[PDB]
């Protein structure tokens, strides 16, 4: 008999598990496979990168990462790979240069420090980078983490604090008896609880029907490649119109990512492998003579409302939702967990439904 | 040309690589397979758990003092966390005979002996509630701990690569090139690697190369089989030790249990009887393991020396030939000082004692 059962053991559900259990709530994670089985183990873990109410949530989440990391390491033994060596936006042609200069110029007015670099000035800092790069924007405060490690950290933190983790357990439905959540119906039987959180990434749609038929998430498949190198090829991640090359602990380079909407398919097509690597060669040619390590596919949970659903059901008491983070669920995992636990404890109002899901279209 | 070529990409070779490169030396590492692919990936990473005047004793003491701040240094430099944990280790007893020998180790080991104390079976179960009713008591060592050996090994080696070392994985050293009684390089499977110094750190395979010291010298593998299970429950905060057998928790709900001892074999398969015996012994110490989740099993070749002690030092007659292999069951614990000693010795800031005693 739990305070909250959490449906899904990705970063988002594990983050929620962490913050609740930390505050003495008896919590259960129910996950149909394993912790970090899906988007959260496929993600490149980049933090930061137009305006909107997410930008501010992101900024708030971003700032939690330094202390969160230290805490998690100390408590669980897992280091999440938090790194802050900055991130480059690169440009290889003039359209791209201007696109980047314009982003920077609106960004700068918000207080975020960033410097425009010349191709030669980039190459002083990152010498393996292509002669084709003509400029770039450097953000010294950006960084990244190891998505699966952060995920695993949250979940074991939760367990240490008393959370029960049920892997290989699928939630078919929520048990609402008198317009109240009384439990959850799983493949391994009933789990009694007083509150539920839907954190089912790309699979949340059916359970989101309790809120509304049109509420939902769908998978946007992304394929990525990883290579190893004995050279110091990149110090910091490089970005180019969503495409990225990122270092990780241990001389690993992670490179992606394709976009294939509305499929749960986790195979990798050759063409994607070829397309990804050829693009990487124009940025960073030495990757030709690196060591192939792996390739994989992950399922970004797009929102039907183009913003994650984070909130309490207005009628059915104890029924919560927290999914649809799409491309920024690693970045936002800390703010999401913190918020959800505040909301579950009555410490915050149910205002993030309103704020994130309505967009004024006219006027 | 390199100031030093290091033969072996284990924790020992990679320590030496770290400490050296960190002092502006140009180092190559030459490794048959890949970094940390033998004993150093297989090890349980326990620290500290010899007679009192054995120098390894002073060395082990110094190794343990370098470890905390080294862990920070490697993390912040390479981004690799070595799993340094200092929550202690319990030497358990299940017989009254064991209790005696344990109390005996404690009493006559108080060489400022890590402020260790006796706990009753009941007081241990307070501290660790899944441990067996069968344990009478144990000696808790508060300043005892453990690392993740494969991780420490990787840290060290990336540390050196960041400091300019060239890692030649997938490269076997056949022989050491000696022209005019000085070392000019190392003859490998790929090409010739030109260096002014070499360090034999080839663990259990060092024997042929050690013959340039004395045909009497050599190392050999002592096979060890280990089992790893995963768990959602909190079965242990700190490792338990018992006459070489150990149950150790690792970050991420993992529990590695071992180990077996099969001497004079390089063979890396695991015999079912070893799994059967390790697990059955484990069940008496921590019954919940019955319903944990099986993860994996493996073997590693502990590098025993012909002389039952590491070879660490410089060749008296041959200019620039060094050795540092054969740490048997303490290779992880001594990787920091083995590295620091070896680099101090190459820079002529340390005398050549260990080769004598
Ligand atoms: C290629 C790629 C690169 C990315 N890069 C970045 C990046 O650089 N920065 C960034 O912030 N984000 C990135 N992301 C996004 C990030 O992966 C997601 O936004 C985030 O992982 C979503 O986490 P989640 O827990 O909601 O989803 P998931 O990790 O998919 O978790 C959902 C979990 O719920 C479980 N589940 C579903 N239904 C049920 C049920 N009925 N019962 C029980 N369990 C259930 C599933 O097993 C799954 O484990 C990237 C994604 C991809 C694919
Ligand atoms: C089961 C087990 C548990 C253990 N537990 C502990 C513990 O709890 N605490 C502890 O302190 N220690 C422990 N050890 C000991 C520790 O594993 C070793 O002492 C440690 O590996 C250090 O050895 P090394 O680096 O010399 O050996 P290795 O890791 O074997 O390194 C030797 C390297 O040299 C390479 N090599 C060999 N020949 C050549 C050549 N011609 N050219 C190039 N490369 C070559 C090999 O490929 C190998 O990678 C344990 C060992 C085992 C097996």
């Amino acid at each position: 008999k739990y305070d909250v059962a959490i449906i899904g053991g990705g970063v988002i559900g594990s983050s929620v598990a962490h913050f609740l259990a930390e505050r003495g709530h008896k919590v259960a994670i129910v996950e149909k496979q394993s912790i970090a089985s899906e988007a959260s183990k496929a993600a490149a873990g980049l933090l930061g990168v137009a305006y909107n109410p997410l930008f501010e949530l992101a900024r708030e989440s971003r700032a939690i990462f330094p202390q969160l990391a230290a805490v998690l390491r100390e408590k669980t033994g897992v280091d999440i790979g938090y790194e802050e060596k900055g991130i480059y936006r690169i440009a290889q042609n003039e359209d791209e240069k201007e696109r980047i200069l314009h982003i920077m110029d609106w960004q700068q007015k918000t207080g975020e420090d960033s410097y425009f670099l010349t191709g030669d000035h980039v190459r002083e800092k990152e010498p393996y980078l292509s002669e084709s790069i003509i400029g770039a924007v450097y953000y010294p405060k950006d960084g990244h983490v190891i998505a699966p490690e952060l995920t695993k950290a949250f979940a074991h933190s939760a367990a240490i604090s008393g959370a029960d983790i049920y892997e290989q357990t699928e939630v078919f439905d929520i048990r609402i008896e008198n317009n109240k959540v009384t439990g959850v119906i799983t493949s391994e039987g009933i789990v009694t609880c007083e509150k539920v959180v839907i954190a089912g990434g790309s699979w949340s749609t059916k359970l989101l029907s309790y809120f509304h038929r049109d509420w939902g998430t769908y998978p946007v498949k992304g394929e990525v490649v990883a290579v190893r190198s004995r050279k110091q090829l990149l110090k910091a991640p490089i970005f180019q119109e969503r495409f990225y090359i990122t270092p990780k602990r241990g001389g690993r380079y992670v490179i992606g990512a394709t976009m294939k909407p509305h499929t749960f398919n986790k195979t990798v097509q050759p063409e994607s492998i070829t397309s990804i690597l050829e693009r990487a060669y124009t940025i960073l040619p030495a990757l030709k003579e690196a060591e192939w390590e792996s390739t994989w596919a992950g399922l970004r949970p797009q929102s039907n409302h183009e913003a994650p659903y984070m909130g309490e059901h207005e009628e059915i008491k104890g029924l919560y939702a927290c999914t649809g983070h799409y491309r920024n669920g690693i970045l936002l995992s800390p703010i999401s967990g913190q918020y959800m636990a505040d909301l579950i404890e009555g410490k915050q109002e149910n205002h993030l439904l309103d704020s994130l899901l309505s967009r004024r279209v006219l006027e």
